[PDB]
Order: C-alpha cells, then structure tokens, then sequence
C-alpha cells in the first residue's frame, strides 16, 4: 500500500504511479461519478492495485489536468499550491527541494541528488577559480566539455542525464583542476584548459589501467 | 556583472535580491502596452534594479506568476502550463526538479543546508555489494575502509578520530575528503567488474591501486612532495 504523501494530504498510488481515483474525487471535491467524469474530461477507464483489490486509477497529469478544469474550493487550493510552487521553484527555495526529494518513494533517487549536488558544488568552485585566474568567455563552457567528453566517453542539463556514479568522476575532476590552478597560478584560458584537460586525461587513463583483466 | 534566472528554456535577467527585468519579463506574458500602463492596470509595485545596463523597471516572481494567471494571452498560457507540468513532477518526487531548484539559489549554505537533509551517494553501498558478487567476504569490508582511510586521510581511522577529536570518523572529514572517499568507491566498483577480478585478495589489491593512485593525482595537483 504505497502513498504520495503531499502535505497533509496523503495520496494512495499504483506501482506505476497513479492515483486512486476515489480519493482523487474527494480531494478535488469531484462528487460527479467516476465514468460521467470520465467521459466528460476525456480520462481513460483503468484499475489499479491499491489493496481492496481492482479500483479506478488516474495518472498526476490527469489529475493536476482536472484540478484546473475544476471551480470547488478543493480543485482551487491545488491551482493555489501549483502557483506557489511555480514562484517557490523560480526563487530557488531549497525547503520545497527538500520536500520533492524525500517524497520519491526510491532512496536511490535521493542518493543521484546528493551526487549531482556534489557536482554543481566542484564546478563553481572550480568557474569562480577561473573567474579570479584570468578566465574570460567561452572557458566556462570549454572546461564543461572536456569534462563531459572524459566521464561520458564521448554542460548543467547534461548533468541532469548522467548517474551518479559519473556525477562523482565530474566532481573529483572538477575539484582537483581547481586545486592545480590554486596552486600552479595558472593564468589565461590556454594554460586552464591544458591544464583542465590534462587532469581529465590522467584520471581517464587511470580507470582504463585498473579495468584491465589480470 | 549580469545575473540570468535559468528555468528550463527561459532565461530571465534577475537583481542580486532576485526581481526579474520587467522588459524582458513583459514578452514573456505577451504584454502588449508601457510598464507604465501595466502597473496601474495590475497595481504591480514600481521598482527598478541595475541588471548591468542602468535603473530600467522589474517585477518580483510572484508577482510575474500572479500576472501570468491574470492574462490570458498565448505566451502567459504557456508559462500556466509550466505551473501544471511543474505540480506533476513536484508530487511524484522528481530528483532533476529538486536539482534544478537547489541550482537556482546561490547561497551555498542552502545547498550545505539541502546536502545534509539528504543521503550518501551510495557509492559505498554500491562497492560492498560488487565486492559480494565478485566472491568476496570476511573483514574484507572493513579492510577495503582501511586501505582507502589510509590513502585519503593519512593515517588509520581510529588514528584520525584522536588527531581530530571526533567520536565517529565522518564527523571530521572535510567535503573534499568525503568526494575523494566517495570518488576511490566508484572507481573500484566499475574496475572490478571490468576487469572481472574474484576473490578477497585480487579485490584488495585493486582497491590499493585505485587508493594509491588517487592520493598521487590529489598530491600532484598540490605539488606535494609526500616522504613515505
């Protein structure tokens, strides 16, 4: 019996994450039967596991889709929540973050967020380092290339596609040419790339030495 | 100098204390007459930032959300749309929208702040059972801990608790000590399968060689001339 706890409102859910339809009616204030509200709103008719055995089952898009469609007070908190959600998301509010990340039902999702914090975290230390070396124009994307060219094997929004496992590689990556420029005094966008790209070499050689069979 | 608020495709020229360009945020809403015009129409607050060319007019977010629900013109429909997507993915969890929100803000104590509420990288977990179905176990585990302990930290672990006075080692790790922990745990990981190695000893030697080689990269980068 698996929930998409949203506030106080706790949502039951199918394996492939739907809703429970009737608890999505009291929730929008639909007092309309499930197959006139159907048809009516253009849903499909489908049944899901929840406990009681087979029930009617609404996937979020249709559900957020009917709460806009909708005038009860019930359907006009969820548009109020969605444009506070929309202003909150803009200005950066890490407690709705917070809120979205531990309301995944799979802890591994939370763990890929920890890995791609870690990477945002190394690539502007390693941006504001540049900045104060003497880095000018394209360098910032430049040094995001070589980056995604050495773990990827072939800059932020690409990040959003990688694992978390490549995340980390790109944070260590980051981190450690940030550390070489800090301490060679690296100056120019020539010198920082070579230098950039030199470290992204040294550990990509590294991994293809260690995954030899011996 | 100039500072852009990313969100998704759009980008938004933003203050230091976080109101849009009001230009720019007019053409987003498809708002046709002066700002002039619009601030008495909607009673919007008159404002004006330096966005890096001068005083020109801005709009708050909330205050751009409440006008993009008050219009009904294609452009402001399509940022309604991005209120209803953006709802769906907030209920089912999605990490890359957390990601993107937490990348918003600039205050790195927010990112510390969300960091800490979260998990490990698994990275750890992840290497303990590769180890497991190479064909490994015993104080394996523990050992393959000691050998990275000793690379990163310098010393053993209980050696580090004393030095530092920390009851649990992790307490006293340093963010780039963590990463560079985190960072041998991956690479081990991927080269024992890879390289297709079985049994404690050919999974501990591996680990020694990974460890070893990241200490001489971190050490290189700091032109550290290390006496052992």
């Amino acid at each position: 019996p698996l929930t998409l706890n949203f506030g106080s409102v706790r949502l039951p859910v199918s394996a492939d994450g739907l809703l429970h339809a009737p608890t999505a009616q009291q929730q929008l204030g639909l007092t309309q039967s499930w197959e006139a509200a159907l048809v009516e709103h253009g849903l499909p008719e489908t049944y899901r596991d929840f406990g009681a055995g087979p029930e009617a089952a609404v996937s979020v898009p249709d559900f957020v889709a009917l709460a806009f469609a909708l005038d009860t007070p019930e359907a006009r908190r969820w548009q109020k929540r969605a444009r506070e959600l929309l202003a909150r998301a803009m200005q950066g509010d890490v407690r709705v973050a917070a809120q979205i990340a531990e309301r995944n039902p799979e802890p591994d999702a939370r763990r890929w967020l920890a890995a791609r914090l870690e990477s945002t975290g190394a690539r502007r230390e390693l941006l504001a380092t540049v900045a104060r070396h003497g880095g000018e124009g394209r360098v910032y994307g430049q040094l995001g290339s070589i980056s995604n060219r050495t773990v990827l094997g072939k800059v932020k929004a690409t990040r959003d596609g990688l694992t978390s496992a490549e995340l980390l590689r790109l944070a260590y990556i980051d981190t450690v040419t940030a550390r070489a420029i800090q301490e060679s005094e690296a100056r120019g966008n020539a010198a920082i790339l070579t230098l950039h790209e030199q470290v992204a070499r040294s550990e990509r050689q590294s991994w293809e030495r260690a995954g030899q069979v011996q």
